[PDB]
This record gives C-alpha cells, structure tokens and sequence, in this order.
C-alpha cells in the first residue's frame, strides 16, 4: 500500500536515471480506440495488417504473461477496450530490451503502443505491439470496481476513481450534457437570447434563501453571491430583450442533503407577455419533450431508496395535476385558515396547527414561513407524479403578480416531482407600488431573523418604474432535473465534485 | 423629472380609482411586429383590411397629436418599429372616450393595440386602431438616445435606446455558440467544477472569501477551474471545456472585470503545438464567420477616434518569452533565472527602464514585469508568447529542450492577454515541489500565489495522461470581435466604482 507507492517513486527514479523513457511530452496517436475498434472488429478471427503500423494508447486494466514470450495487455480509453498481445519476436529493439521494456509496466499506467492491427485467433480486437512506452505511471493499487474503494465516500472526494472505474458514473455527466443541450435548442429555436448576469452584487435578491458574503477590497463594498438571476433578468425585459435565458450557478448558504449542494445548476428565462398560464404549458412541453428524448415514453423508472430497492414509475403524461396552495392545505386541516393570511390571529393558527399536527415550528415564525411548513406537510407529500402547486400568497411570494381573481394570491406555480421541487414561475410583478411595499416586507422579516428574507432592491424597483411588460418568469432546478432523468437519488450522484462534511 | 414621476403616480392612482385598466395581467397579441412587418410590409399604399382585427403591442416610441380627432404613435418592440393610427371615428367607446383613453397614454408606456392592418396613404405600415391599453407606464421622462455612466449603471435604458449595444449581446451569445460547437464537433464534453472550494488555485490572483455557516468552512471563489479539469482527464474524460465565471478580487479597468466569463479545455495527448494549431483554427475560423475578412477593425480611443487593423491571418508571430526580453535589454537574464542573482539583476533592468516594480520582488513578477514591457508591447496582431520560465509557470510542464523553460504559451492581441495554455505538468514530485515553491512565496507576501492543493497533488499520483490544457477570455474576445475598447462595452451590469 505505503509501499507499493514508495517503490512505485523509486522505480521512476531508476529509469530517469538509466536514461529510460521518463514523461515523455508527446505520444502520436493513430487514431482513438473506438475508431480502432470501428475499423477493425469484424475483420476474421487470426487478421493481422503487417503493412499498417499504428500507435494506440490508453490505461492498462489488465496485465497476464503467457510465457516468457508472450505478454497481454488490456488498455481502456474513450469507453472501448483493446487488448494488446507483445510477442518478444515483434520487439522493436531500439526501444530497448524487451524484457526491461516490459518490466516497467503496471496495471493503472497510461502507456503509449505501436504495432499491427487485427484479431487474435481467439477473436480479440487486438494490436500485435512492437514497442511499449510508459506515458504516465500509476502510484497506487487500484480496485477492478468501485466496491473495491475504501468506502464509498471515495465516489465522491477522488471523482477521478469513479469515472475511471464507474461506467454508470461516466454515462450521468453525457446525459447532463446532453439534456443541457436539448434545453438551450428548445429556447434557441423559440427566439430566446441566452445571457449571462453577474455572479456577485451589491444586493442579493430573487429567492427565499440566504446568501454567502464575500468582500471586493479595492472597491471596499461587500458583496454577495446571487441566490438567483432574477432581477437582473427582469431589467433585461424593461431593456426590451422580450425572450432572454440564463444557465447557470446560484449559491445558498444552506444545510447539505440529498436534493441541496450549496452550488448548483440552475436556469431562468423570461419572457414578454407571457403569464403563468402560458408557463405550465411550456412547462409540460418541454420537460415531457425531454423525458421522451431520453427515455422513449413519458412513464420513466425511479429508485427512490437506491438500486438495491423497488422501482416505481413516475408519469409525465400531461397535462399534469394542479394543487391550489391554499386549499390543500385547508382540505389537510378540516378547516380554513384565518383572513387575512398575514394577519396575527392566523399566524397564531397556524401555530397552534404546526404544534396539533407535530409539524416543526420555523423560524421567525412569519406567516409565509408557517404557509411554508404546513405546504410542506399537507401539499408538497401529494405530488408524487409531476403536479403543479399554484396560486401562492402573496406574503410569501414577494415578486409574483397579485391573482387576478383570487384576493391574497398570486399567479405562481411550483412543479414537484416525487416530492421535491424543480420548478418556480409565475407572471411578474410589474406595479412599481406594490413591489417595494413587499420588499419592505422582506427587509422587515430579514430584521427579525429571517435569513432568507431579502433586502429592498432599489434599483430593481427604479427599473420597474421605467416599465416592465406584462411578463412571464421561470426558473428550473437543473440538477434535480438530471437526478429524475438519470435515476439517482442523491444529488452527489449529478454534480462531479459535490461539497462533503468534514 | 420628480413632478412628472409623482404626476405619473397620481395617473395610475386615478385610473385604479376609475375602475380603468390598471397593470392588466395578459395582452394576447396577434402576432410579434415582425410578424406584422413581414406579412403586411408590402401591401399598396393606402391599403386597409377591415375585415382584419388584430392585437399588437409596443413601447411607445413617438406620439404626433396632429389634431384633436387624430393622433399618430410609434410603438416598437422585438427590434420592429410600427405606426398606431387612432382616429375618433374608429375609437371603440366601450373603452372610454376617445380623449380619455389617449390622455393616459406617454411616451415610452409599454401598450396594446387592437385595430386594422394596413399603410397610410403615405406609405407607412400602419395599425389602424380602434382601442389601447396601458399595460405598464413609464413614470420617468426619457431621452430621444443615449451621464454615459447611465448606460452601465441602468443597462435597460442602453438596451431600450441603443440598437448598437442589443447588438453587443446577440453578437456575444452567437461567438459562444459557435464556440460551443466547434468543440462539440470535436467529442468535447462540457462539464461543470465547482466554483466555491477549501482552497483556491489554477492562476496567479487574490481570491474572495466566504463562509458556509452550517458547515462552519471559509471557503474561496474559483480564481480557475484548472485544477479540478486535470482530474477530469485523470478519470478518463479525454476531452472536456467548461465555460464559466472566475473570480479575481482585484482591481477593476477597461480589461478587467471582477468577475469574468472564461474558457478552459484538456486534451489527453495534445502538447502546446497541437493547441497553437487549435487556437488559430478556432479563432480565425471565428472572426471569419462574424467579419467576412481575416482583417478586422479596431478603434483603440472610440468610434470617432483613429481606427487600426487587426489582422487575424495564419500563421501567427511567436516571440520566445526570455529571448525577446533579451533582446530589448541588449543584454542576457542571468542563471538560473530564479536566483538571487537574477532578481537583483532584474530589480536592476526595471529601474534602469523605468519598468515599476512588482510586490513582492519574485522572480516570476519580476519577468513578468519585464515581459509586459519589452514582449506585450509588440503583439498588435495576434500573437504567442511562448516558453514561459518554470519559475512562474508552476502547472506548465518542463520543456522538452530549453533548461528552465515550459510548454507554454499566451496569446495576446493589441497588447492584452487573450489565451494562456500549455503541455500540462503530468509528473507529481515535480508538481509538489512547485506547489512548496508557491506557497513560499505566498507566506512571503505574494497575495496572488496559492497554497498548496494535496487533492491535485494525490490526482496526478493516480497518472494525468500527458495533457493540453487551454484557457480564454471570452469577455476580451468580445471585445476585439465587436471593437470595444472598454470591458463594460460588453457585460451586461459591469461591476462600477460605488461613489
Ligand atoms: N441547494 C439546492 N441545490 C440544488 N437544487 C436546488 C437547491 N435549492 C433549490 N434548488 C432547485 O433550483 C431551483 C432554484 O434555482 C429550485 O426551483 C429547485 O428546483
Ligand atoms: N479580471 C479579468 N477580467 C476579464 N478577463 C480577464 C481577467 N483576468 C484575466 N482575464 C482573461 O481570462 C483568462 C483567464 O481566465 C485570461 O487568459 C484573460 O484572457
Ligand atoms: N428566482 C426564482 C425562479 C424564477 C421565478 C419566476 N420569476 C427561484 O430562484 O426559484
Ligand atoms: N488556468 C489558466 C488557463 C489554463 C492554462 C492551461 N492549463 C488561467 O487561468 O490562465
Ligand atoms: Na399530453
């Protein structure tokens, strides 16, 4: 272990200093190995093409010696295998002995090889070597598999192993890729701009979540990292941009578990005279757009307790169950919340129905905090396909539009799957008045101890007075996204260097 | 200006009261103004379809009251500018009276109109109107076009008056999609590392500073994504790029933003000279697409001011990193380079040379003081400076034949930094030795060395297939691409001095 390390170090000492191959700057490869393996693995059983030299490279999986004579490799690069049989009569000399040559050579090492190209008898895709090159040696004994690591936080702290180990890991970061590109086509078709807003601002704004805080010095200002795009985005609307997408980070200084990293993927968009309406139904064609891209159907497997446990099926087929805020939570009490839903008799209820229903009590104890824990028990736990929850109060929806018929609410949306959340929309504020009076709101909780409350934006609400359109806002979870779309349950599963305790 | 934002107020106040349309949640148009233009732009002068109605909608550019029974307005929007003829005779008084429902409206109001398509009899793609609809004022008076701080500090304002700069931004997101694709093209993956991390490293910068409060961590800002990329390739990637922010907290001027948008790539088995090759390919295919020519213009002090060319052809100048320091001196660098020796030698060149001199005086700020003034200044084309001392270059492998050199190069046109890459260092006890190195200096005083990373360190044990890393600044890139000489030309809210 220790050891094997320490002689690793010492033969690489060795060979420096018998002036051997040692990090050699640049290996020419032919081709690829799945280039190799389209070209050459339905030639017969026994082919070889002793008029075609051609050099491969790749990480050494597996090492055996026939004989004294004969040695077989496997090298592993780009998804495709190829073995390499190294036959002393083949040795090209000038590279030197063919038993020092080989010598140096261990399972793990990224080698470089040239030979002929063909099939052993036995009807392996192979490469009859003539010389062997140590690209870059590997100090450490690996495992065959990733439960061969010494737990399995390994995945997740030496992403590297994983991926080198781990086909099933390697295929989650195509599909990101891949459903990340489907997003960017479908918005690019429809006329959107992609764009990018600052990272880092003087006033963080645009989601219930508290913000990490940082310092520029020569500026001497504080800043924060943006917990959401939103309100740059919207100026780009009052701009006159009429279609605009970001994809990108949003950092929240929140606990860690299975469906929170404190950086992750996220995407808004915005778009003039659209309204909420509009919005569940660009919702559903595009996420069932993409479900059927991936998976061929709209009814898709899941395991919620891991590949060891019971698979489900979550069903995309739309349109999709709409739960009113409200409502459910009162069907899930018998009986009605107080009015106002600000006020102190129902903040005082829905205390006492926290504490009656053992739901735990947040903190400050705001009425949209408390809308929140009893959404959370009552509302949220149905939505098991995927299911709109919409028509928020306002007290707990601070830049959402005023419902146009339902007094206290506002025309917002959250789409929840298996009971998490992966959508937030609604047609936007756009009543200079109104805006700043709910900001003030939030900056009086955020005084309390809210630290998901936000500050009073006051270039956001000078913007508003230059005129936001009628406009319809959007924002997605893209890792929870791939977690649905690949079938994992920890998020750690969809980010290549998640944040770890400790 | 404040009474007619508070007069404003008042209005909407009074059309609440009234029971008037105030802030209506929907409009339904018809179809976009483009839409419009292309569908009726060529109809015969003075037509009009009556048995047409349609909805479209604006902001209000232009209103011309020519008389009382006739008013003319401008509205534009998705980059298409339609004319608004309301005559009271057309008027739809279920909507109020004719006078009332235009007294609510102003220029630069967001509005809806429902009318008749057609042309004046002057030739102008018109809207024959029969009603309007305040759907969201503007309470402050606007200018006709576009301090010039305004545009920065108010972009909507810029967006909203200026087509040159909506222009900026469209041109922006189409290099990043050609970009995006060339490397697709290839097999590339894109990846996303993380940008808040125990530790910071991949470039020569100060970092900002946070602090997750339940993990109770200080944590730093990505300054680069290098050093997590490289362990991508160790697991076997073969070819990754992401595209994202770093951020440096240092200060700000017309190429420096605190925050700014960057490239990275690895490629297993690529060395510098197979990206030299890349970076020509990729670029000069860029400023093709969007130029139609290899030359391109540059206004160095502003369109009004004196024009240079660029000139993009391929092969591009090398200028060796040492050699031409060399040359400018007329005299050599002294061996080894990081000796004490040398950087009292250089201390000695700055002063005779009126080069000012870094803090602290390292050997590798000290040549970089040295190349900025003697190498940096000639690269007007695109141009590589290349085999930079390993001294400044801890993460750029050895050169294969120069003693103390690297395989690297930068790419610097007009005299700015546009590309840094090399043959990454692939070997660990090397790696480590420079990582000691650096962190040295930094208990020296060099806020802009790193400590160092025993994570990369354990990653290149486990074997880095030799490797090309690459990086680009895709703002600069802009810039060059759209000739803006000032960085905040071309991000969308640019960081700004606070007073
Ligand atoms: N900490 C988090 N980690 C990952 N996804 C999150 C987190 N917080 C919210 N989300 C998702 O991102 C969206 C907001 O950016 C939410 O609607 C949800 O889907
Ligand atoms: N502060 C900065 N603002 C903008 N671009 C920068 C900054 N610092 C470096 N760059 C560019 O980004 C690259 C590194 O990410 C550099 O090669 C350079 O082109
Ligand atoms: N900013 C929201 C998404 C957009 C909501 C609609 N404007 C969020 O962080 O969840
Ligand atoms: N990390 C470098 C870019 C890549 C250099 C090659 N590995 C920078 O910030 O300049
Ligand atoms: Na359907």
């Amino acid at each position: 272990g220790s050891h094997y390390t320490d002689n690793r170090y010492k033969m690489m000492e060795c060979i420096k200093d018998a002036g051997r191959p040692f990090y050699p700057h640049k290996f020419k490869i032919s081709m690829s190995l799945p280039a190799y393996a389209l070209k050459y693995g339905n030639v017969e059983n026994g082919y070889i093409d002793k008029d075609t030299t051609l050099s491969l490279s790749g990480r050494v999986t597996s090492i055996r010696s026939s004989s004294s004579k004969l040695i077989f490799y496997d090298i592993f690069c780009e998804e495709q295998k190829v073995q390499i049989i190294a036959n002393i009569m083949e040795h090209d000399i000038s590279t030197g002995e063919f038993s020092v040559s080989h010598s140096e050579i261990r399972r793990g090492d990224v080698v470089g090889f040239t030979g002929f190209p063909g099939k052993s008898k036995r009807g392996e895709l192979s490469l009859f070597s003539k010389s062997v090159v140590l690209l870059s040696p590997c100090y450490h004994m690996l495992p065959t598999a990733i439960s061969g690591l010494k737990d399995q936080e390994v995945r997740y702290r030496q992403r590297y192993l994983d991926l080198m180990l781990n086909e099933e890991s390697r295929k989650v970061f195509k599909l990101r890729s891949r459903a990340i590109k489907y997003i960017r086509n479908y918005f690019d078709r429809l006329g959107f701009l992609e764009v990018e807003t600052p990272m880092l601002n003087m006033i963080y704004g645009g989601a219930a979540a508290r913000p990490f805080i940082t310092y520029h010095n020569e500026l001497e200002t504080q800043l924060y990292m943006r917990i959401a795009p939103e309100l740059y985005l919207k100026q780009l609307i009052v701009g006159g941009l009429d279609k605009v997408y970001e994809i990108g980070k949003n950092f929240r200084n929140e606990g860690i578990d299975l469906t929170h990293n404190p950086e992750f993927t996220a995407m808004e968009f915005y778009m003039a005279y659209a309204d909420y309406y509009d919005l569940m139904d660009l919702t559903e064609e595009l996420i069932s757009g993409l479900v059927l891209e991936i998976h061929g159907s709209l009814k898709i497997p899941y395991h919620p307790d891991g590949p060891e446990g019971k698979c489900i099926e979550i069903d995309f087929t739309t349109p999709w169950k709409r739960f009113s805020f409200v409502e459910e939570i009162e069907s899930g009490l018998g009986e009605k919340l107080k009015r106002p839903l600000d006020s102190q008799e129902n903040i005082d209820f829905m205390v006492e129905m926290c504490e009656k229903h053992e739901i735990e009590l947040p903190h400050p104890r705001t009425a949209a905090k408390l809308l929140d824990k009893l959404a959370g028990h009552f509302v949220e736990t149905k939505c098991t396909n995927p299911s709109f929850i919409i028509d928020h109060p306002q007290t707990m929806s601070p830049l959402a539009k005023w419902h146009r018929e339902k007094p206290e609410m506002t025309e917002r949306f959250e789409l929840f799957v298996l009971g998490k959340e992966l959508c937030n929309a609604y047609t936007e504020l756009n009543e200079p008045l109104q805006q700043r009076k709910f900001f003030e709101q939030q900056a009086d909780a955020k005084a309390s101890g809210d630290v998901e409350a936000c500050p009073i934006d006051e270039t956001f609400c000078l913007a508003l007075e230059h005129g936001l359109p009628p406009t319809g806002g959007w924002g997605l979870g893209i890792d929870r996204l791939i977690m649905f779309l690949a079938d994992k349950n920890n998020i750690k599963e969809v980010i290549l260097f998640p944040a770890m305790r400790n």
